[PDB]
């Protein structure tokens, strides 16, 4: 198939990554910028992140679903369904509003893009109706993360993509809180993209720390695997 030899070939090596987020809750303003690769052959990206504007108004775990679904491993038999990758070069656009349960909520714009050969990620958060205490504000999570599943399905309607999903982050009393993503995806070409049937990404997720880092940061592991298809 042209189509999937075309994104693949673009992601046959390990793929250098930039990312870039401004972002604002409850009146903090913040920067983040973030280098690493990904190898869709393996499903597995490896980044590191740093806050350059000081201290993250907000706890690192909440940022992990905001920092590629492009690098998913997608079984040879469901390539056809690889809507990430088709959009390729010219990139896609990848929207979400995020509810956090019981508190306020993430409104993200992001283009994933080429340039050269380098993937950059540029995003831009806008936080609402936090509560001051509330798990977030208050710095209560855990800094750890649990394996999700993405469910994904066409929206031939916008010639592109609707994935829904929860996240449920580890409190630090033992309890979790929950975090509804809503994310919609569409192509910035004007070339074809290939519409999936339903499926869904396994996602694994590991945190991590550079002891070598005075600047507050995270260092960010995964493994992005397609099933869903027989």
């Amino acid at each position: 198939d042209p189509m999937v030899s075309k994104g693949e070939e673009l992601f046959t090596g390990v793929v250098p990554i930039l990312v870039e987020l401004d972002g604002d809750v409850n009146g903090h303003k913040f920067s983040v910028s973030g280098e690493g690769e990904g190898d869709a052959t393996y499903g597995k990206l490896t980044l590191k992140f740093i806050c350059t504007t000081g201290k993250l108004p907000v706890p690192w775990p909440t940022l992990v679903t905001t920092f590629l679904m492009c690098f998913a491993r997608y079984p040879d038999h469901m390539k056809r369904h690889d809507f990430f990758k088709s959009a390729m070069p010219e990139g896609y656009v990848q929207e979400r509003t995020i509810f956090f349960k019981d508190d306020g909520n993430y409104k993200t714009r992001a283009e994933v893009k080429f340039e050269g050969d380098t993937l950059v990620n540029r995003i831009e958060l806008k936080g609402i109706d936090f509560k001051e205490d509330g798990n977030i504000l208050g710095h209560k999570l855990e800094y750890n993360y649990n394996s999700h599943n993405v469910y994904i399905m066409a929206d031939k309607q916008k010639n592109g993509i609707k994935v829904n999903f929860k996240i449920r982050h580890n409190i630090e009393d033992g309890s979790v809180q929950l975090a509804d993503h809503y994310q919609q995806n569409t192509p910035i070409g004007d070339g074809p993209v290939l519409l999936p049937d339903n499926h869904y990404l396994s996602y694994q997720s590991a945190l991590s720390k550079d002891p070598n880092e005075k600047r507050d940061h995270m260092v960010l592991l995964e493994f992005v695997t397609a099933a869903g298809i027989t």
